[PDB]
């Protein structure tokens, strides 16, 4: 109703499980708040470019712009923050992909981008780490670190379910803790706040079954579930049980020997997948001191939060960083970083994460070369030393780029 | 009454906040399981001649063993893994360390670690973390770490409040959550595990209380609050606005102005403490790519867990980092590895951890000088490059030592 559905193109088709994309399909982007005005027109002529290059004038991309944030409430008035056609709209046209969202506070509004994965049931946050030769990072083998990280997006502490301090609710639950359950462990019972994290048998399946899936389809060496079992039982216990489980059902795991790993046979290249799992505080430890012994990651809400993130640090790509929300029906590629507003406008950020993830997007809609082309050309800018300040801090020799500028660096590397 | 408290000796007395050190101190230690057997001796043969050492013989410590874990049952039978005259002895006798110790898996006891913290109400989790110069780091700058950690202790997920998936137990509190208090967000609620977090504003106010006060007792640079409380509100973010709250009215803290930081002024040497908060995952990345931001740190339960399991992988102290979990009426001081069965008794681990956390207990006896001669042994037996296996596959040219060995190694660089 204010979306200006383009006149060329065609929607991207849902043709049971597999993908059926036209050579011009439509893809919505929201923009972003912040700097996701300078990010996403660079996104936008970097991955015409690379589908201009790849496919010779066959394919297109039509771009229809959604809206969502506090641009939502400069379009269709100041008390909508996430339109409801955005959801209708994210879910006709299969995938999208979207720059930093504001979320006001004094409102009582919940995070926007959480509240996109939940109620488009995207319960796959799948975040690729590994690095590009030339980033400046603060470790010395930054080499070494190349994961995949799953991470359940649909339950968790993040299903926001909690209540106020001394607010009456509070007040309710913790009174049917104690006497209708008879806990006798808060320590303070007065004045306290109190989260609810719920972790479902299908919820953490379905997460599970997806990496061990991605693991055979790029035959990749293992799964590693993460979690803190040992002190959460039910929950980030059940976690790890569940995907053993799974494992065994499923994907035909054996024990290698004695227990508790076990061995899944890529029924296409012949090789064993070790599936294995470690307490998440230790495996904080071990990203940084033996990244070369893990591959793919399957973990909880919470846990995937902060692996990611540190693990992004360390390969020196906090502001580079791709990542997708998949669920069965669509999917919503996104920059990963914040709306930085006091950049907003400058042209001077760095495009890199919303362009990663412009590429796992077209590597999602099976149109790999074009997807190929933007690895290349990052690869190559990066290598170039033509950079924009956020690297060029760190680096010594190298020409300082503006956004805008390191979108055409990527273009000239492809 | 397996316990052979020692003849000659004295009980350290709390005479009203402070504590009255007789200069021959009855100290219980529990000596630990796996390699607890190592590290202990290393532990008791370094701190009396650090105490020999610096008091020239007018002081000695009366070590008492007390039993905790694996040991405990096999001194009093083989159900009791948590004598209870245990917690009534670190109680009478104020300060204990002990080494690493075993949980069973298959009888349904909760982690024993976590019970004496929570059991004994020592509140404050206290770990130290910085640089021994020398020792092998996996990130270029490990010099510029210098950060306290205090970690909630007695409430938080940690609390060990939730039920198991398709028990009576989950299927009532689930009817609860939905039914009463309508709760339409757990996406599953068949076969789901449900757990608590509760937060309090008592817990955590007396924590940041706590680290404020380090603080100005040894006037560092600033307290950070760390939280992830723009996903959950009403327990970390409570968190974070009853610690400003708490710097605003009890320590005088003023606006960095336009908020949202504090400066608190430190009544003895006049400089300023800023107080501030960043959120979790961010800090995650910010402690490898801006370490020397960062000095005090305060957090809950679960993120003081995974902070200082990270933060000690980085400085390359996995194995030397020293713990303490301390109350209002007494104290425990801890290895904080794990009990590495593979590995036990053949005198191999590093003693440094359980060795570390003596000198902090001995700093909080107010035995200072025996505590500066441990950590001069420390950066001399690093610097020497007279070192056990963990330290010693890392460094070229080092010398290896056994466990015991680089207890001597550190009674020589004294
Ligand atoms: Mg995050
Ligand atoms: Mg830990």
């Amino acid at each position: 109703s204010k979306v200006v559905v383009p006149a060329q193109g065609k929607k991207i088709t849902l043709q049971n499980g597999k993908l059926n994309v036209p050579e011009n399909p439509i893809i919505p982007y929201i923009e972003g708040d912040g700097i996701g005005v300078d990010v996403t027109p660079a996104m936008l002529k970097v991955v015409d470019a690379a589908v201009e290059k790849a496919y010779k004038g066959e394919r297109k991309i039509s771009w229809m712009e959604i809206y969502t944030g506090e641009k939502s409430t400069q379009v269709y008035g100041q008390d909508v923050w996430l339109p409801a056609e955005t959801l209708d709209l994210i879910r006709e046209y299969r995938v999208a992909i979207k720059g930093p969202l504001t979320t006001p506070v004094g409102g009582g509004i919940r995070e926007l981008n959480v509240a996109l994965r939940q109620e488009l049931d995207l319960y796959i946050c799948l975040r690729p780490v590994r690095y590009y030769q030339g980033t400046p990072s603060p470790v010395k083998h930054p080499e070494l670190t190349d994961m995949v990280i799953f991470r359940e997006n649909s339950e968790d502490i993040y299903a926001g379910i909690e209540w106020k301090a001394d607010s009456a609710d509070a007040e309710k639950v913790i009174k049917f803790l104690r006497e209708e359950m008879g806990v006798k462990k808060i320590r303070f019972p007065e004045h306290c706040g109190i989260g609810i994290k719920p972790c479902s048998e299908e919820g953490t399946k379905r997460l599970v079954r997806a990496a061990i899936e991605y693991a055979i389809a790029n035959d990749r060496d293992s799964v590693t579930l993460v979690h803190k079992g040992n002190i959460m039982k039910f929950t980030e216990g059940a976690f790890k049980d569940w995907g053993y489980q799974l494992a065994r059902e499923e994907f035909g795991g054996e024990l290698i020997d004695g227990g508790p790993w076990l061995k899944v046979k890529n029924p296409n290249t012949g090789k064993e997948i070790v599936i294995k799992d470690v307490i998440a505080d230790a495996f904080l430890q071990q990203i940084l001191l033996r990244p070369a012994e893990y591959d793919v990651i399957a973990c909880m809400n919470l846990n995937g939060d902060y692996i990611s993130d540190a693990l992004a640090a360390q390969v020196g790509g906090i502001g580079i960083a791709p990542g997708a929300n998949i669920g069965d029906e669509c999917a919503l590629f996104e920059a990963t970083h914040g709306t930085a507003p006091k950049y907003a406008g400058q042209d001077k950020v760095n495009p890199g994460s919303i362009i990663l993830s412009a590429e796992m997007m077209l590597r999602h809609m099976g149109w790999t070369e074009a997807a190929d082309l933007i690895v290349k050309g990052m690869e190559g800018a990066i290598n170039a030393k033509t950079v924009t300040y956020d690297f060029e801090r760190l680096m010594d020799g190298a020409k300082l780029l503006k956004c805008s500028e390191f979108g055409d660096a990527i273009i000239e590397n492809m």
